[PDB]
């Protein structure tokens, strides 16, 4: 009737009924016994794996018992860091070189998971001696391999990724300069005149000008058969009749892409008057700086082997494979990405389908496990200053002129 | 001249006419003995099957008669179920779980309709000791099929299946939070100028950027006949001569697809005053929270072997078939999926297509299958709270700038 988190689970030598005992089986019989006979309400009882777990009607003194009144176990939320302004790579620079408050907490949760060698030669201890570099567009973090080592494969460090940052601007935050323009090549132009030699003010009047560019694609298979009879006589004359008969198929795929510009004039003529309009069309490069303040989130990947003695993979494999998993580090995208996700819906065996918590908190302990994955999920803010530059874009200038009498 | 339902007719030994009877003749055919001659109004009077139900004109004591101020006799209606507010699978979690509301009355309904096995082999009684799994996207509810049972096929069990939520939001309930972008990429932009030299405030201008996409298919079949003839004369010189004739037919199937994308700025320009204009278009990722307050339906659909004994389906097998049948529990959506639309209509012997009621009311009772029909078909509220995701959407802005004076 209530969900059942398996971490929160005491023996007394509310207690449970039958079907919450059921919902969480796999757990409960894990943590038993080979021939552990326990008990539950209603005269019911549970056997170790050597029975299956079977549920029966029965007695005992073991009851299995869960608080009448359980708390959340939710993961915590922090404050804000905040990180001094200046340009996206600095701000990026300045969150990949923290070293209490961005290299250890991930190097900790990669430990948790069960990755292999989350550290450097010179000390032992997990996220220490770490080496940050810059790849193309991100950053890789990992421990420094100089010096020799001893262990199994001590060669192979765990890798931690970390790219595609997005911000989340504050509405009444973003300025913007002057906008220039460069390289400008003429399109089309038109002028005209609007002429009104009524008693009243006219407003219907209208010059309007358009632009388009397309492109297309396509594809296609054909197949045939065919057959002929041919019958020769040489009653010197000859006859040769033929007869044919031909099938085919054929398939066909395609696309297309259009953009369009468009620019109109509508002026209001005085009475007895004539008003000069004209229209221009460019294409041009455009260049302006911005500045706002905002929320950082990034993407979080993982690289390395997974431990032969333990890890938390929901499958748990033994022969040490190599492995790629990535997180989001900010507001839900999917489910196969999201911590707080599969945090909270460990109460149900048939959602885990990548990383088994339940094993983290058994472990190493609920409050650690906590403390740590609300260090990593802390909010970033800062103020963010950049430019903004594209090559071949549209320009545009709409005029209408003075009042000439008639 | 009124609708007869077969359940609440009784012999007296208000009397119903040819016509009523007539048109329910084969259920009160099927509720008489073999060579049972009854009477009717009128002077009429109806034969067991022995006769093939024979109405013709006649005379007896024993009178079928009928309410002179009947009872409507459909299934009431409770008050609603409320759940617990969280997410949509926690809601789901909590009403699979519920075993006086939402387990036995289903397994009671699966039951009465003919289905075979309805419990688990710890238990002696229909709808208990049932297990409860998480499908990809649905539910499942079956007995627990552990430590061997007596009967013939007992090991093949009913399963309960429940998927395709769908909830009716109350209209002031609907809140959402904060969009977010990520993954931006630029289509294209457009700057320009509105420029007014007149004595009087302006407003004819426009500038119009779109963006198209589409997709298209096509399928072709060809077939075709050919016929030729040719005669050679060796008169050294050679005269060929070839008369040839082709007939051929094409059929051909096709479509597309496109979507459409458009933005526009209109300024107010006031005299003697320039003003600047700017737009873009993008494409992210888009999310953000969600949360109301609905009524939450469902489809349940019912798998097994009907009972050789007797079973509900109209045309009463006897082969121990395997049937499955889906419900819709909520608004109507085809006669098929509808018990109140079957339940209603079942004295019109012409609209029984998929079960037969009458036979459940006399083999159970009215009052029994009023009140299991009222508990199935009982109405759920809840509260729920959610995220939105989608994939590479559009993004735009438009932006009026302030005026220069000239």
């Amino acid at each position: 009737a209530e969900p059942v988190y398996p971490d929160q689970l005491r023996l007394f030598s509310r207690p449970v009924n039958r079907e919450e005992a059921q919902s969480v089986k796999s757990n409960i019989v894990g943590m038993m016994g080979q021939w552990q006979i326990s008990g539950l309400a209603n005269g019911w009882v549970i056997m170790g794996p050597g029975y299956n777990g079977e549920i029966k009607p029965g007695t005992a003194s073991n009851t299995w018992c869960y608080p009448t009144n359980p708390v959340t176990g939710e993961i915590p939320t922090l404050s804000a860091l905040d990180i001094p302004d200046g340009d996206e790579v600095d701000v990026q620079w300045r969150l990949v070189h923290d070293s209490a408050n961005f290299i250890k907490p991930t190097s900790y949760l990669a430990h948790y998971l069960g990755y292999a060698w989350v550290g450097g030669n010179h000390s032992q201890y997990v996220g220490e001696d770490m080496d940050v570099t810059r790849d193309g567009d991100g950053w890789v973090i990992r421990g420094n391999n100089d010096g020799g080592c001893d262990g199994y494969r001590c060669g192979d460090k765990t890798a931690i990724k970390v790219s595609n940052f997005a911000y989340n601007l504050d509405p009444d935050s973003f300025k913007h300069g002057d906008v220039t323009q460069s390289d400008r090549q003429l399109v089309k132009t038109v002028v005209g005149w609007a002429v009104n030699d009524s008693d009243t003010p006219q407003s219907g009047y209208d010059v309007t000008l358009r632009y388009d560019t397309a492109t297309n694609w396509s594809k296609t298979n054909t197949y045939g058969l065919s057959e002929k009879v041919t019958t020769k006589n040489k009653f010197e004359t000859a006859l040769s009749i033929a007869i044919a008969a031909n099938q085919s198929w054929a398939s066909q795929n395609g696309g297309s892409t259009t953009t369009s510009l468009s620019q109109s004039v509508r002026p209001t003529v005085p009475a007895r008057s004539k008003i000069p309009v004209k229209i221009e069309l460019y294409k041009a490069d455009i260049s302006y700086p911005y500045e706002f303040k905002a929320d950082v989130s990034y993407d979080l990947t993982l690289s390395g082997f997974l431990r032969w003695g333990g890890n938390a993979w929901y499958t748990h494999p033994d022969n040490r494979p190599n492995w790629n998993h990535t997180f989001v580090i900010g507001p839900y995208k999917d489910k196969a990405s999201s911590i707080r996700y599969q945090w909270d819906k460990r109460y149900i065996p048939g959602e885990v389908k990548w990383w088994d918590w339940n094993w983290t908190i058994q472990q190493n302990g609920l409050s650690t496990m906590q403390n740590n994955l609300a260090r990593v999920l802390r909010p970033v803010r800062a103020g963010i200053t950049g430019d903004f530059s594209a090559e071949s874009q549209f320009a545009g200038n709409i005029e209408i002129g003075a009042p000439v009498p008639l």
